Parts: structure tokens; sequence; C-alpha cells
């Protein structure tokens, strides 16, 4: 049936000569200009199909959902996962882990705190910590990585860490350094010649080393959980997984074993810590660049929530402006630019082309979030993209920051609740400022690869009264 159009490759080097030195995303966007919304490019010797624009992505991930439900690989972390854990698994193993992960977080019995309550509690701890800074200028990177890591810790380990805990800070350091390395230029070259470059020194080794040190901490927590498990009262995600292992003792095809336990927990930290945190850091940078918008969010908080009680998730339905602002922070932040690689699960017929089973497919989410066919002046921040004439929230088919289809972000619910409660609880309690004039605020990513990493910046949180 034939593959989608694309630059003729050279053996070994593939399409290296037709790439853009800026990175994989620019390379993909440049090729889209020449070959259309659906093309083939060779990363090293591997052929991959690229889908660009809202329409093409929706046709694949939604209209042929099952076919495009396969998961590809990211070379610098594949040595860690190797097909285990809920993110990088395929087939029955993925189906089983996803179903269990959704159900285990979608509800944690009674007597325990809901996910919304754990986030409100973390937002309260955050407010207390920021009050201690007395409004001094700071870089919010560490605290924003802390609050989102703490939500996953609460869910998986059954508790949060104090912001000044040495264990926590070390773990935080390992993770953050890894995300920066993972979307660095080197990791993107590694994506092309891993088969060859895997044999040499480099950042891919430091990434591996850091993630294994985190897996070691995960393993020791699993042992502590095992040693104190009370079947009558599971405490968190690990206890629930351990109880399922007991339930499946006689099932030789169960996927609930050790490797999927450690790597599913790593998956939830990997995914649950990084993107929500960078979205929040990018959102506050935009709020410094658009003080008028920040002021309107604070006015809506005052009208709907007031200044005494904490924001609750059900306030969001009565706060369309703030909700539109968060949508727009996600849309312009474009935190996972070329998506997380998929693969087709069978030879697939797509737009008159044939995509062979297991071929890697990149749904370039950035090209939908910035799709001119759906968003006027896509490169400019405007909450109005999500608001109708009456100020009510409006949907846009191009808005797919969590992707779409069978692989749609498993943590979407948790992430949206974290964005709404952290953004509103911070702005209800603090006004923000920085020495940089709004006009001079640069939104350009410090690094752009599988993740977009926002630039560092200074900000102050002044307690309100
Ligand atoms: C603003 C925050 C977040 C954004 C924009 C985001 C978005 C994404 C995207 C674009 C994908 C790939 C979907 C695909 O394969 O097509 C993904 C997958 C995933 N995300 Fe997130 N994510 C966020 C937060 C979270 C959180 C908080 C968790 C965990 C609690 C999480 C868990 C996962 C997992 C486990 C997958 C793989 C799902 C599967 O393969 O079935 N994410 N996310
Ligand atoms: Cl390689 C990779 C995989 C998954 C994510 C992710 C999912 N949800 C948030 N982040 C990011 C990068």
């Amino acid at each position: 049936g034939k593959l989608p159009p694309g630059p003729s490759p050279l053996p070994v080097l593939g399409n290296l000569l037709q790439m853009d030195r800026k990175g994989l995303l620019r390379s993909f966007l440049r090729l889209r200009e020449k070959y259309g919304d659906v093309f083939t490019v060779y990363l090293g010797s591997r052929p991959v199909v690229v889908l660009c624009g809202t329409d093409a992505i929706r046709e694949a991930l939604v209209d042929q959902a099952e076919a495009f439900s396969g998961r590809g690989k990211i070379a610098v972390v594949d040595p860690i996962f190797q097909g285990y854990g809920v993110i990088f698994a395929n087939g029955e193993r993925w189906r089983a882990l996803r179903r269990f992960s959704l159900a285990t977080m979608r509800d944690f019995g009674m007597g325990k705190r809901s996910v919304e309550e754990r986030i409100q509690e973390e937002a309260r701890c955050l407010v207390e910590e920021l009050r201690k800074s007395k409004g001094a200028l700071l870089d919010n990177t560490l605290l924003f990585h802390s609050i989102t890591s703490n939500i996953i810790c609460s869910i998986v380990f059954g508790k949060r860490f104090d912001y000044k805990d040495p264990v926590f800070l070390r773990l935080l350091d390992l993770f953050f350094q890894s995300f920066s390395l993972i979307s660095s230029f080197s990791s993107q070259v590694f994506e092309l010649f891993s088969g060859f470059l895997k044999y040499f020194p480099g950042t891919h080794r430091q990434i591996y080393r850091n993630l294994q040190e985190i897996n070691t901490f995960i393993g020791q927590s699993v042992e502590k959980h095992r040693a104190t498990l009370d079947p009558s009262n599971p405490r968190d995600f690990i206890d629930v997984y351990l109880l399922r292992m007991e339930k499946d003792k006689s099932d030789p095809s169960s996927e609930f074993h050790h490797q999927n336990l450690i790597l599913t927990v790593l998956s939830l930290f990997f995914a649950g810590t990084e993107t929500t945190s960078t979205t929040l850091r990018y959102g506050f940078l935009l709020m410094l660049k658009y003080p008028h918008v920040t002021e309107r969010v604070q006015k809506e908080i005052e009208q709907v929530i007031g200044s005494h009680r904490p924001p609750a998730l059900d306030d969001r339905a009565k706060m369309p402006y703030t909700d539109a602002v968060i949508h727009e922070i996600q849309r312009l932040g474009d935190l996972i630019p070329f998506g997380v690689p998929h693969t087709v699960t069978k030879d697939t017929q797509f737009r008159g082309y044939v995509i062979p089973k297991n071929t890697e497919v990149f749904p370039v989410l950035s090209s939908a979030l910035h799709d001119p066919r759906y968003f006027e002046t896509p490169n400019t921040f405007n909450p109005g993209h999500f608001l109708d004439a009456n100020g009510a929230l409006k949907r846009n088919e191009g808005f797919m920051p969590f992707s779409l289809g069978k692989r749609i972000c498993l943590g979407e619910g948790i992430a949206r609740t974290e964005l709404f409660l952290f953004f509103t609880t911070i702005l209800q309690n603090f006004s923000i400022a920085s020495p940089v004039p709004p006009e001079d605020i640069d939104l350009t990513p410090r690094e752009s690869g599988v993740g977009n990493v926002p630039p560092s910046y200074q900000i102050r949180f002044l307690a309100r009264h």
C-alpha cells in the first residue's frame, strides 16, 4: 500500500541530512512544510510516521483508536523500562496495568482522603511554606517540583514529605536533573543513533543511573509496605497492588509482578511530577507577563470562593475565566511537543497509505495546540480562545494537551485537579511580582525535546490581606 511521502533516506544516517539542528520538533515541523501533514522520516535506520495538525491526529488516535493504541519507545529511557510499567507496556500487559491504575486512583475507599483532599492539603502546606519566605524573590522550580511529587508520594507511598526533608530533596534532585537531560540536544541525537551511540559514554548513562537510584528507593519502599501490609486496610497504590498479587497467586498469566510494580510506580512519578510542575511554572511566568489576566483570575476567585476558605474542585464549574486561563496555559505551554511515541498494532490503512504493524508513529501535539485551522493567532497567549461571548467556557477540538484515544493521559484527572487547585489557592493567598517588566518576559523554552522545559525566572509571592 506504501508509506506516507518523505525525504529519501541514506543507509545508516537515514534522514540526518534533512533534519534541523534545533531539534526533533523543528525537524518535524520543517518537513511538514515540504511533505504535508502525514509523512515518513528515518531516524537512523528506523522509519517513523509523523502526524501533524489536529485533523490528522484525530483521524488516527480517535477514528482508528485500536490501530494506533501501540506505544513506541524513547531511546534514552527504554533501557530502564524495556516494555514494563504502565506507560511503556503494550498488549495485554498495558491493558491490565492501565485498567488497574485507573481504578486504583479513581477511588481509594472510605476513611482515606480523596485525591482532591490530598491536593488541597498539599496546597495548604505550600501556602504555609510561601508565607515563610515573607515575599522574598525566589525561583519557584524546587517548590513546584515538590508539591506535584508529593501528590504522587501521597498516592503511592501513603504519605507526603516535608519540603526540607533530605531524602526528598535528593530524590527531587535525581528526577529533575533527569528530565533536563532527557529533553537535551544529546538525548535527541541519541534518538537517531541509539543503536550505535548506546555503546559510548554520555548523558544517556547519567539518565540511566539516576532513574535506577530512584527505582532502588521505590524497591525499598515496596519492601517496607510488604513487611507491614494489613490486608484489611490497604494504605495506598503499592498495598493495593500487593493485595492484587495475592489474589492472582494462581493465575500464571497475571502481569502483576515485581518488574511492573517498580516500573509502574516509576511511571507515575516520572509522568506525574514533571509535566504538571512545568505547566505550573510556565503558567506563573505567563501570569507575570499578563498581570491584567492575573488580576481577573483573582477577581473571579474573590467573587466565587472569597478569601477565607480554600478553593475546592467544584468551584471550577463556576469559574470559566480561570478555567479558560488554565486551558490556555496548557495550550501555549505545549509541554509534550511531539507527544509520546505510539506504534500501529497492525498494518494500517491511513489516508491511502499503509503503515506496517509496529511502525512508530509520532502524533505531534504541538501542531494541534498551535493549529491555525483551530486557533486564531496560535502563537499568542489569549484565554479568549476558550471563552464565548458570554464569558462561558468554550471547547476547541484542537485542544489535546493530554493527547487523545486509548492512550490518553492516565493522570489527566489528577493533573487537571492539581492545576486548578494549586493555581487558585496560590493566587487567592498571594499577589505575584518580578523585577522583569511584562514586555520583557521571554516565554522561550530553556530546552525543548520530548518535554518543554520552561526558563528559570525569579518571582515573589506577597501574602494578601
Ligand atoms: C499537565 C500535566 C500532564 C500532561 C499535559 C500530560 C500529558 C500526557 C500525554 C500527552 C501523554 C501521552 C498520551 C499518548 O500516548 O498519546 C501522557 C500519558 C500518560 N500520562 Fe500524562 N500528562 C500530565 C500529567 C500526568 C500525571 C499527573 C500522571 C499521573 C498521575 C500522568 C500519567 C500518565 C501515564 C501513566 C501515561 C501513559 C498512558 C498510557 O500509555 O496508557 N500524566 N500524558
Ligand atoms: Cl518519555 C515521556 C513519557 C511520558 C511523559 C508524561 C506523561 N504524562 C506526563 N508526562 C513524558 C515523557
